[PDB]
């Protein structure tokens, strides 16, 4: 009652695959709310309030390179409506502020610094707008919104992500703006075709919470309706199960590649509050989050907000530095781990599991009824995770994995189990000394294609 | 008019990769080959599909000698006979005596194209004169998506899915409103790198099937053109689709949708022995290649195999001569020595002459007369200039005048063109010159030019 030949062959586009390989990148919420100490601004704030001191975006970018970020998404306009560049379409921008004597352009500062530091740059441009007078008027706000997309996507170099937040607090009897999303997506495709359009867009799906929670099973192949879920019995982005066989079977081919992005902040708020400088996630908590998301088929978008004194604050910088060192050490441990890989079938391809090469993989024969990989360590070694990666250019297929370990006395234990793998599963467990592990890939949609398997000590 | 928008409309990665193929082949083959028809009536007996000695390697060798980059097979034409054993119908090769009923011509072509280094594409006719669900609405969308799913998952990477808008039902036949959006989700999800062509958003049917190339071909056109073959009107046939006058009213409702000129080596698309004396010559095919690949148009050239299983000798000879003339042109081109000088931004003049498609010259924004002079080492007989825009970043040139400085120090106007886009090849009579100057005197914002050359074809 399920079409595996379709589901098992749904694949990322070029832009989705390149985005997936970024793994973790940063959010920067900065703007009028940094000055008023707000999470949501009421709107119509006086631009005179936007006077941050000593802004030094290279300090921001140095910290994000120390945390191993692949890129940065700036809030160019948040829901309050204040624009961080001198848009020709509104006076509610940095050109009406005293910052840099009215001659400032923070989108220009950030995008040029990001480029010098080897970080890709993306833009957040809030659909909801509490200041713009055309908002709630229909086509007039669509024209304004498209004009501001055109400014951001033509004047600031390559854009890797356009992030379209669905949050809207108009509520009961407030303004109604039916956005022309289709029109917006033609603007973004035409002007930055390599960008991913995220959240209220077709390329990247909001994981469904903002607390850093990661699903036990995260399917990148989901009903196509989820691309509309944030745009205006219901299938919602927050649902735990979006892509099981049970959930998707009745949609047939009305399914697509729409992979999750887990967005969360290093502080309780998105914007900077000095009151929260003792509530900054530590390096160890950030690394547990990175292991959970980037080892859970979810890209990680971590926000770190600059203060009204122009900097990323010292606790945040320390946590970023710590996170980048933990991830650098883990990636070197992964790259350098040695073991002999043996397989249940197709032994000629076993070496593709342990070659370091994300474009080679092992695929069991179609009649291998118990696909498995055994990784034998050079001597008894203490491990506490396995890492497995599917060659997702060709689809996402794994549905269950059981991991067993053979201990040095030759007895065996089950170390852990997982459902989905996708871009990467990092299955963690208690520290255990083993001579070998066996990954039993005992549920899959058609034969799985695995580009890496490893046993490691985090 | 909004030049900051229009001058920045760009191809997607798949559209850029497709444009770099330049020319590739169509193979119209199937039931109509056996019935000697251009359009089949439908419900033909599969026993009539009995070609002798089908040898797809003979076809792919001939396409490699013609310099094709890939091949698009008619997997199912309007008559509805399928060249692979689909599970969705019995109107296929499985019900024919070919290959004792155990054949798959889509497999044979796709595997032989891969062995020959040719990309593979699929033509799957939306109009179907046999399939029972045609005209019922969603039941035909289910059949059609089933067949896309077979073709896009069983045969390796697919570079183009070619969705013909031709339909001969007429006023009292069957009515089928295709679910195009559903079809595009199927093709994007199974073959994301494929370009969806004709009745699709990635590649635009040029609007004739005679090999005619527009004087001005804009890849940036009103977005409504993507729906023009899907059912004052704007039509794919209009000579002017993208001038400032035609597009200004549309604002941002424009997109990148580049033209493909499709035509056949014979008067018909399928093989007719009667047309064996009507095969275009190598010289005719190479004039068509210069016109289209020098006219911001991809060229899709059909060569039809016969009921005897092969591309016929005149076709092979024409393809061979075409490939020889193209290779000689590419070598005359890579052989030219010239110094480039520019009107502004001299630091990037060398990007015009480096052979690198990813470097370009762009004049300064206040250069009022952008120009390139190409000086030859000694007087040299030429008869074309080649100029390419860096189309990854958009299409901007609107007019070009080419002058020649002769060895006596006098000068002439050699020719003029409007658009450039991927490549303009501007041809003129043989002339001996010391240098040429490409005066790019109309553009949407500052143009970005990745190649300028003067050559003798
Ligand atoms: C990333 C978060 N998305 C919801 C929005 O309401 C919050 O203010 C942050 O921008
Ligand atoms: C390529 C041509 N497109 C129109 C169709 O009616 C013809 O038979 C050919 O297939
Ligand atoms: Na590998
Ligand atoms: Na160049």
């Amino acid at each position: 009652g399920i079409n595996l030949n379709y589901l098992a062959n749904v694949r990322p586009s070029s832009r989705q695959l390149a985005w997936q390989r970024m793994e973790m990148y940063a959010f920067l919420h900065f703007g009028m709310n940094t000055m008023t100490d707000r999470e949501w601004g009421l709107g119509h704030e006086d631009p005179a309030l936007f006077n941050p001191r000593n802004v030094d975006v290279d300090q921001w970018m140095d910290a994000l390179v120390a945390g191993g970020m692949a890129g940065v998404i700036l809030t160019c306009k948040h829901h309050d409506g204040f624009c961080l560049w001198p848009s020709r379409l509104t006076r509610h921008t940095v050109a009406s502020s005293p910052w840099r004597e009215g001659k400032g352009d923070l989108v220009r500062e950030v995008s040029e610094s990001a480029r010098r530091h080897g970080l890709k740059f993306g833009v957040y441009l809030s659909p909801w707008d509490r200041t713009e007078e055309s908002y709630g008027k229909g086509k007039a706000y669509d024209d304004f919104y498209v004009g501001q997309l055109t400014e951001l996507l033509t004047q600031y170099g390559p854009i890797f992500s356009v992030w379209l937040d669905g949050a809207n607090g108009e509520g009961k009897n407030g303004k109604t703006q039916y956005y022309d999303w289709d029109r917006y997506y033609n603007v973004i495709r035409s002007l930055q075709p390599d960008a991913v359009i995220s959240v209220c867009g077709p390329d990247v799906r909001w994981a469904g919470n903002e607390a850093g929670h990661v699903r036990d099973n995260e399917w990148s192949v989901v009903p196509r309706r989820l691309r509309s879920a944030e745009l205006t019995t219901t299938v919602s982005s927050q649902d735990d199960d979006l892509g099981s066989r049970e959930a998707v079977a009745g949609y047939g081919d009305n399914v697509c590649w729409y992979p999750a992005e887990v967005d969360t902040s290093i502080r309780p708020g998105w914007f900077y509050h000095q009151s929260e400088d003792d509530k900054v996630m530590s390096a160890d908590q950030l690394f547990d989050l990175w292991l959970s998301a980037v080892g859970g088929n979810s890209s990680l978008l971590l926000n770190i907000p600059p203060s009204p004194e122009g900097l990323l604050a010292e606790p945040d910088v320390q946590s970023l530095k710590g996170l980048g060192r933990r991830v650098s050490e883990f990636r070197e441990a992964l790259a350098s781990v040695r073991c002999e890989a043996r397989t249940s079938s197709a032994s000629a391809a076993a070496a593709h599991l342990v070659d370091g090469n994300r474009d080679t993989f092992w695929r069991p024969d179609a009649d291998d009824a118990a696909p498995a990989i055994t990784l034998t360590l050079p001597q008894p070694t203490t491990i506490n995770a396995i890492v497995i990666e599917e060659a997702i250019e060709h689809g996402q297929r794994i549905e269950h994995l059981r991991v067993t370990g053979a201990l040095p006395d030759g007895t065996e234990r089950v170390l852990g189990q997982a459902g989905t793998v996708g871009y990467r599963r990092i299955l963690r467990f208690d520290d255990v000394e083993v001579s070998s592990v066996t990954l039993h890939v005992d549920g899959s949609r058609l034969a799985p294609m695995i580009s890496r398997a490893a046993a490691v000590r985090i």
